[PDB]
């Protein structure tokens, strides 16, 4: 049962260090994120409004990392340009940029509301 | 067309979170949890479009596959159902 | 419908659902209960997305390709990401908590 823990830690590293060694997009976002909860971790709010300032940006590199699992399916069936293949990566970056902009408003009406 | 009936959706509930007079950690929990349902069907539908591009031969890890992706959505429409009745309830508590 | 029935879903769907029940009966404010539901809910969401792409990973076929290794990695890591933030959810708001 903990053999299997093992194993899907290891299917993660790697899936995270690929995606860090692929895309200089990726490390950016990478520092955005943990910039972010760092800040978070060290910001005078309550408990309430850490965990949305946190999951929020964590929410990010959740659909982030699906949605970069989907293009991986989608250049592995091949280089073909296909009307579905394009739907396929359309519809998962707009769920990335939908995260992201979520993550950036939730941060400003918070900070706002926190007046600092 | 049965993804701009998901827009106006998530709108209205803008609107009633909007209209509704929350403290603004509400306000973002209420819109969150809309928002969240509309990136995993948006993921779901990825998935599907993915699955139709291999074939629309029936296979077995196809049929798999679209459940799994609906069944995600589904939680994710529970745990929005939760998270307006739990904050509602307390709002008008 | 065929894959609830997995001993795989069976742990983790216990896990989420025990999690759930046990926020129901905590006394905690209404936005924390809620935090602490939707955290574990978003995991079992995740679960459920990195196994559907991992189904259409195996639908290919068998014949290993780099990029199907890339694919499950990428869904588990994004299984990884949502644990740690329903364990740092809960451990933020229940250290208040005592
Ligand atoms: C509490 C925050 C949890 C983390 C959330 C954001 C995680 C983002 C990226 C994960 C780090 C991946 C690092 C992999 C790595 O450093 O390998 C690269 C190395 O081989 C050469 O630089
Ligand atoms: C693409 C944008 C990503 C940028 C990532 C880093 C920026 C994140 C948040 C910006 C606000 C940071 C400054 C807030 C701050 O440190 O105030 C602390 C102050 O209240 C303590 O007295
Ligand atoms: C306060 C510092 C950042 C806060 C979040 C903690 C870091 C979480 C994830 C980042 C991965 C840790 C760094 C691992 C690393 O350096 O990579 C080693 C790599 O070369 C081995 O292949
Ligand atoms: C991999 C990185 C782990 C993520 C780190 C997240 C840590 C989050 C918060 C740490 C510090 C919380 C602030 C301490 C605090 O709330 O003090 C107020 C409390 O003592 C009042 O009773
Ligand atoms: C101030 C007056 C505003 C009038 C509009 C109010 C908003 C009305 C309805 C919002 C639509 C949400 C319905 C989605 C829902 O709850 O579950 C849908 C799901 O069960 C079916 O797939
Ligand atoms: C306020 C309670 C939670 C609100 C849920 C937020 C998400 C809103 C709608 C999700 C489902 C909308 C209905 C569309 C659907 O999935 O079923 C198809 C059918 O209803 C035709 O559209
Ligand atoms: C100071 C860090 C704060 C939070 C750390 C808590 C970490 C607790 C558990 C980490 C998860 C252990 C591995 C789980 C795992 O392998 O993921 C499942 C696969 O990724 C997909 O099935
Ligand atoms: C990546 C897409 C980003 C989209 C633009 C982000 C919009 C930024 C702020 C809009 C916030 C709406 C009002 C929130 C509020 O009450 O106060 C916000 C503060 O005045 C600004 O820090
Ligand atoms: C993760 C998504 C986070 C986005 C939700 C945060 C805010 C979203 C849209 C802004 C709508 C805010 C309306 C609140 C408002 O109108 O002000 C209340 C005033 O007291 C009366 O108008
Ligand atoms: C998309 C979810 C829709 C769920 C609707 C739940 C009911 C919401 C509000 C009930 C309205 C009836 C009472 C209205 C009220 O007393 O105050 C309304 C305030 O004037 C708004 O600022
Ligand atoms: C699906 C069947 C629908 C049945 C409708 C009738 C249900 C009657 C009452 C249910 C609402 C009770 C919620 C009250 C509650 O738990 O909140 C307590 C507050 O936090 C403190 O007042
Ligand atoms: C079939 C059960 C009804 C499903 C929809 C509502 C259930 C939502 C949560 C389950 C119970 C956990 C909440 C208990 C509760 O309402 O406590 C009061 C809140 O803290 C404030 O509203
Ligand atoms: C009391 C706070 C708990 C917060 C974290 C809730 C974790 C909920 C479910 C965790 C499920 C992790 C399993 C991930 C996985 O893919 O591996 C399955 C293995 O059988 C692990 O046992
Ligand atoms: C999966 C088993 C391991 C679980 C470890 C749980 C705790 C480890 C890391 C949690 C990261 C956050 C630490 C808790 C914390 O920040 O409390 C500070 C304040 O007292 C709460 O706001």
């Amino acid at each position: 049962g903990f053999t299997r823990i093992i194993k899907a830690a290891g299917y993660s590293w790697k899936g995270l260090r690929a995606a860090w060694i692929n895309e200089a997009a990726f490390r950016q976002e990478g520092v955005a994120v943990l910039l972010c909860v760092v800040i978070a971790a060290w910001l005078d709010v309550d408990a309430v409004t850490r965990v949305l300032l946190i999951s929020s940006v964590m929410l990010v590199m959740i659909v982030e990392l699906l949605n970069s699992a989907i293009e991986a399916v989608v250049d592995r069936i091949g280089s073909e340009y296909h009307e579905l293949s394009g739907r396929a990566k359309d519809l998962g970056s707009a769920a990335v940029l939908i995260a992201i902009i979520d993550a950036v408003i939730t941060w400003a009406i918070l900070l706002w509301s926190h007046f600092g």
